[PDB]
């Protein structure tokens, strides 16, 4: 909730290129990023609508 | 140090446009952002040197 929506997008150390969504506080909406497959944080949603459901 | 350095740059709810620096995890260095004068978070420095001291 709210709090997790403000961490920066974190690709993490793995090598996959998984399209995920994070809430962007500057833009005021969710934006895409490539997630590596491991590590990273809570501001990482499978789809844009999910990201918006939780953060938007 | 470290933990504060992963929050996004936050302008906050106040009305100013003040030049500040934040650590960007993707680029792995400090970058400029505009601060509104109140609120926001701790990833907010008056200089690049200071930002890099804490987060670099």
């Amino acid at each position: 909730v709210r709090e997790v929506c403000s961490e920066q997008a974190e690709t993490g150390p793995c090598r996959a290129m998984i399209s995920r969504w994070y809430f962007d506080v500057t833009e005021g909406k969710c934006a895409p990023f490539f997630y590596g497959g491991c590590g990273g944080n809570r501001n990482n949603f499978d789809t844009e609508e999910y990201c918006m459901a939780v953060c938007g």
